[PDB]
């Protein structure tokens, strides 16, 4: 329609090419405000957001991710590939894994962020995280370190130590709450070039 | 003064609606918006069932209450409207096969929620319906008891149901096979002026530059 909100929602696409220009603190605040205005089952708001503008840290996550993908699935990705498409800001979304509604809740929250970015003249792409890099240390790493003790110096042994260190490092740097999972981030920036064409939607609908 | 920003920031769950049905074009716009959401791997692993038949909605509402009574001592009065008398309910379902699907479905649900506001409408997500397909959860029951007139609730002994709500609604809502059904969305014309925005809390941390 000629309703501006409807047109953004219907024309949204993922942005994977950004300028080098950082978004303003006011735009960040606005995105956060929008995010935390989402509804949530029982108003628990069982979520957290980490605002990241450290390109070194983002580059490290990108490198570990691509490396893990190469080593586990044996696909070759171009070494110039950027997990976060060079976005100047990324919002890491985490949630309480003991709330039954929480995965849905953070999708709604992510939708608010996505639409708000569009309304500010910005663009985004959601970015899936490798669970193994962000799991809390108590979810499988402890018995890993234990077993490694009786496997003195093997390769599988060195990678268990790195996993633990990586998991500890990323959860601390991002200030992930205890018991929270980090399934994805949202890369946010100023799109470089024209926007991709609107999706031709598919109506996966029944009626009564 | 961006209108889209002010809508997202002022959104509330609406639970009182006029008796006027929304137009087919509104219904279609809500769907178009829903189906424009991002999706992990572009699976778009979702489905919507549009229900405007008040007879069916009553039976769903009743069966949800019966289902609650099966697993606990709480007898909720069948006059209670689970969907707050909304004239349209959108039942959201999805393929558990896709790892990204629960998040996709949240985003789809957000798009619907915001689009409804944009159209002069309002909405409430109704999670209690999942108890028709999966074992009724204790927290859901307490979530619902919290909002009932005390006249609407009594403690009574459990009553076993004659039939399977899961099969019954998987057929009447034409839910694709194996799809999970986490909630319905009640949509309608709000009865009365819009409430104020609520206090927003920032559950946030920051890193560098
Ligand atoms: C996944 C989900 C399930 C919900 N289930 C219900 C429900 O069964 N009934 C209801 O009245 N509200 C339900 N809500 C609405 C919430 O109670 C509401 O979003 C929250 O209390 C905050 O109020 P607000 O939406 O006005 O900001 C649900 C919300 C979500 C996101
Ligand atoms: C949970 C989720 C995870 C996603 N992860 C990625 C990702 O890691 N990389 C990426 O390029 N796009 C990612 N996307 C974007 C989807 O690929 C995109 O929504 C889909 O391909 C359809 O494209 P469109 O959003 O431009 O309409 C993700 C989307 C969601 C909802």
């Amino acid at each position: 329609q000629d309703n501006q909100t409807i047109n953004l929602i219907q024309s949204r696409r993922s942005i994977r090419k950004f300028t080098t220009e950082q978004i303003s603190d006011e735009q960040v605040n606005t995105l956060l405000h929008c995010a935390f205005a989402a509804p949530s089952g029982c108003n628990k708001q069982p979520w957290h957001i980490t605002v990241v503008q450290d390109q070194k840290l983002l580059k490290e996550i990108s490198d570990d991710t691509l490396s893990r993908i190469h080593e586990v699935s044996n696909v070759e990705i171009n070494k110039n590939f950027k997990l976060f498409y060079g976005a100047p800001t990324v919002l890491f979304i985490s949630y309480d894994e003991s709330s039954s509604w929480a995965p849905y809740d953070i999708g709604i929250l992510t939708g608010n962020i996505t639409t708000a970015a569009q309304a500010l003249g910005l663009g985004s792409c959601i970015i899936g995280m490798v669970r193994g890099l962000f799991t809390p240390v108590e979810q499988g790493d402890i018995e890993g370190l234990v077993s490694v003790l009786d496997k003195e110096d093997v390769k599988e042994s060195e990678s268990i130590k790195m996993k633990f260190d990586t998991n500890k490092k990323y959860r601390e740097l991002l200030d992930i709450p205890e018991g929270y999972s980090v399934p994805f981030g949202i890369a946010v920036g100023i799109p470089d070039g024209n926007l991709p064409n609107a999706r031709e939607v598919v109506y996966k609908v029944s009626r009564v």
